[PDB]
């Protein structure tokens, strides 16, 4: 099933990753009722483990630990814990749905936890805008977790993932500057993301260990939404296989509780994160949402502390010049730089002045005359303007999205900002490489994902951030009053 | 009924106010469904209108001219319209729920409606602070107006009205910086006067005029929501009568599309104003909340400025000083700064340094323990502690508010922002005045609505605006972000 795909349950799949080994017992620790088929072969235990007491399975000594862990939904990590038989796993233990889970995995002791993100952070916290952040943590991660490929992929207004950030070994393709389809990441898996900070693929090529029971007598199944050991979907699994990508390391960016983005690693060949670098990396992951967070919030208060300065420097040249008119006829090029457009235009006294990429002269009475029609004294704006005047699907590649701004109370007058359709403002230079496929066919490749987007995307322009609206606002209230003061 | 007040349907009264009269014709003003009464008295009508055709009623060349009206739920505004006989009127015409309502008043053709105003708003366009365009408004309202008493009555997070500027005649009593309760402007009023900007009381002690029919065949009333002639509430005219308050005029303050509050005028005499000033004073009106809301957003972008800079300030401070906890108990008084607070406190290292207005020292340990279990590394705040630990109630006096700030990821360290209960800091000085009462008791007067709300916001702190959460939530990730570089 490749539509629907928000369908797909990925949080209780019935299986886990093979670098570990996963225990489920009751809400208290107390009786084993699910295990994974390997249990016995990492833990070196016989026959089935389900109806045996915790005390007797891992032992008294170990399970005494672990009722002191749970005593804090946030997964307690316990490294270098012993087994009754001398040997030593690093284990994730956490309690969802009143059912503990506890995962096992070969143990690491070398690496320090804290000292290596302490390090990583140091290296981000200095950044002093969004781009020198971003730019500076692919190459940076890739460099310290050692990864083939770090991509920020980031999610736009629409649920479209762009890749804003890239470091990757020579020899791979590039994705740096591609989107790809909302579906190509479904709304169950950003609600997971949005739970789950970090996540591991051991093998994309891996045979996924199934839990028994998968489900059980009550008739409900084993959610793994914060068991680190979750086998990931079989759809996304042979995406990474058609990618070349053995293995993957994805980190949630957290901006504002939204899910802002992901940093994502590609391995080649298989790779299993130990427990202390995958805390590590989760604390880091923590302080580059927060500083990107706070560089957001940075942006979003000089662009507009801009846009205030650029009126009151033209709400003092309206005190001098005498015709309002004409001194907007002179000026109305500048408003450009209040808003991010690819071309603005002066609907004044039943003229047209443009500047930019704007619509056919003849085709601005039609826009003017709707404008004032939807507009109701307001901002009006629209990314997709052939929605709005099937006629405007003409000038599409000039101006898809249109921003319109009142600058009369009275008088029918506007000052209307314009962007070019998304694919002309489009900068990914080609995606040549073809890609082998697996039995769902060509659509688990970012060849196809890219151009399918691409096609949902067509006639329309780059969306009118919050920002863009607030500024538009501030333009509205600064001309409309100003044109008060010059009344007829 | 003086409580469950959002019960009452303000908006189809079946009364209009004496100082005009109303006529509902059908969607397309043909047929004359309602009048009201004095229909007749004014318009120099005999007999029952209900049945006749409006160019029977009216006339066929004022009923021509009503049409084009219509060719525009705005109401249009026609100022000097003859009848058939020569009677001159000012007509509000507006269609609400496929109904005409046309609206006749005594005309006025001496005042201008654009040049009254254009003067009004050079006098506020040029306000650099809310406090200093608010402060003028009422002053100016009153002298142009002529109103006994102007008021701007700003809307509370809890629904609450205070008064935060006044103009009024010596000799009238003060409302300056009191409170009133939610249920003083029930949410029906609210609702409605989201759609009426500008709202009159000819006479509080008026005589008002029934619409006939009050209910049709079909068994719906006339909705008077748009109808300036609306008669008002009885709850709220007896208000007036037991203030001495014969007339009103009020005006929506919008503010991003909230209803911000009112300018509230009050006569001690009866008072009408003629169509072209309730015009003026609708678009002063209008003007007015344009330029509160862009200097509400100039004071937002300044306050979070000047956090930053302070941070920034404090975070080349951590750079020069080792000891980082010695630096923040030197230095957390100076976080008072960020948010408006009655006192602050830093709790680090399981030790308690206080500044202002903070609990007693005793009861810290019980606070910093709980903000420990529900904090969970995130801004906590409440305006209510008592509700949270009853044991507070003890010092709400002092501190009825909290807004907590973690400043260490891996410690249990705050800093505790604190806040003095509401009715400490409040600043108006008696309300000695005694007010007679009408059939429906004590309970219409401003000295038991105050009485009212006082109860209401008891062991309770000044709530923590969104400004004050976006600041402690920077404060967060610039405190916990420099006590991770200086890791034990
Ligand atoms: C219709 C179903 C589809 C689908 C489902 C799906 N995708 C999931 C995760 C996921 N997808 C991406 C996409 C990319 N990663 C890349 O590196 C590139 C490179 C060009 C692309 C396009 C990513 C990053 C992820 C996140 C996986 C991770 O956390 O590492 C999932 C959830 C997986 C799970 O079981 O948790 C599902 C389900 N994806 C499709 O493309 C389609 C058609
Ligand atoms: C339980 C019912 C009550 C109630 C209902 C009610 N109030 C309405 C309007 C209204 N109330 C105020 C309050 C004041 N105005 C003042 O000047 C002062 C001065 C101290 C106070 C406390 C105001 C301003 C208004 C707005 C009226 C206007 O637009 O001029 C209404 C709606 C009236 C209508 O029919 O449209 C209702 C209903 N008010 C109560 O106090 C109570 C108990």
């Amino acid at each position: 099933d490749l539509t629907n795909c928000d369908r797909e349950p990925i949080h209780i799949p019935g299986y886990i990753q093979p670098h570990g080994c996963l225990i489920a017992c009751d809400n208290a620790m107390r009786m084993v009722l699910r295990h994974s088929e390997n249990c016995g072969e990492l833990l070196g235990l016989e026959g089935d483990l389900n109806g045996r007491t915790a005390e007797d399975v891992l032992g008294k000594r170990l399970v005494h630990d672990l009722r002191n862990a749970l005593t804090v939904t946030r997964p307690a990590m316990l490294p270098a814990m012993e087994t009754s038989d001398g040997r030593s796993f690093d284990i994730s233990l956490h309690r969802y749905k009143s059912t503990t889970i506890i995962e096992f995995e070969p143990s690491d002791s070398d690496t320090q936890p804290l000292g290596t993100a302490r390090k990583m952070v140091d290296r981000i916290r200095e950044a002093d805008s969004v781009e020198s952040l971003i730019s500076r943590t692919t190459r940076l991660v890739k460099a310290t977790l050692g990864y083939d490929r770090v991509l920020i992929y980031r999610f736009e207004e629409d649920g479209a993932g762009k890749v804003v950030s890239e470091a990757k070994q020579p020899e791979l393709e590039s994705f740096l500057g591609q989107y790809f389809p909302a579906s190509d990441i479904p709304q169950q898996a950003r609600a997971l993301y949005l739970k789950n900070t970090l996540r591991i693929i051991s093998d994309a090529s891996g045979t996924p260990i199934p839990v028994l029971p998968a489900v059980d007598v009550s008739g409900e199944p084993l959610d793994l939404s914060y068991a680190h050991l979750r086998n990931f979907s079989p759809i996304h699994c042979e995406y990474l296989r058609n990618m070349g990508v053995a293995a993957s390391m994805s980190i949630s960016v957290i901006v504002d509780d939204a899910l802002w983005g992901l940093i994502v690693c590609h391995h080649c060949s298989p790779r299993v994160l130990s427990m202390p670098v995958r805390i590590a990396a989760a604390m880091f992951g923590e302080f580059f949402s927060m500083f990107l967070q706070v560089l957001k919030q940075k942006r979003r208060l000089d662009t507009i502390n801009h846009a205030h300065a650029a009126l009151d420097r033209f709400l003092r040249l309206a005190a001098h010049r005498a015709n309002l008119e004409e001194l907007l006829v002179d000026s109305f090029q500048d408003f450009a730089r209040l808003i991010p457009c690819d071309g603005v235009g002066l609907w004044v006294g039943n003229n047209w002045h443009g500047h930019g990429a704007t619509p056919p002269h003849d085709a601005i009475p039609r826009l003017a005359r709707f404008v004032a029609s939807v507009s109701e004294g307001r901002v009006w704006a629209t990314h997709a303007l052939s929605q709005a005047i099937p006629e405007a699907e003409i000038y599409a590649d000039t101006a898809a999205g249109m921003l319109a701004i009142p600058i009369s109370q009275v008088k029918s007058d506007y000052l209307l900002f314009f962007r070019k359709e998304i694919v002309q403002n489009l900068n990914w230079a080609n995606p040549e490489k073809s890609y082998e496929t697996g039995p769902m066919g060509d659509r688990l490749t970012p060849r196809k994902s890219f151009a399918i987007w691409k096609e949902s995307v067509r006639l329309q322009a780059q969306p009118w951030s919050e920002a863009d609206r607030e500024i538009a606002e501030t333009a509205r209230i600064a001309l409309v009053g100003v044109a008060f003061h010059h009344s007829e």
